[PDB]
């Protein structure tokens, strides 16, 4: 299974930890319960640079069920907008 969303806003890691992090709201998610069960679940959003980023949902945003995720890559976007596909990874 992969969800379909769409990046609200993105965060620059200023952390030691480079991790860019994103405001996701899935589609398919709009509820609190659905994006709970989505943390450490594998976003792939596509940057701007035309590379797949891989990342995880480390919280998520009331009960919008708009999810929180932290790319492993840190890289810039600022794509505001963008679509992304989480991956029911569920380790």
């Amino acid at each position: 299974m992969r969800i379909k969303g769409v990046v609200l806003s993105y965060r620059r890691s200023k952390e030691n930890q480079h991790n860019n992090v994103m405001i996701i709201k899935p589609l398919d998610v709009n509820s609190r319960e659905e994006a709970s069960k989505l943390i450490g679940r594998l976003v792939l959003w596509k940057s701007p640079s035309g590379k797949i980023l891989k990342g995880k949902i480390v919280r998520v945003h009331g009960t919008k069920g708009a999810v929180r995720a932290r790319f492993e890559k840190g890289l810039p976007g600022q794509a505001l907008g963008d679509y992304v596909e989480i991956v029911l990874e569920h380790h």
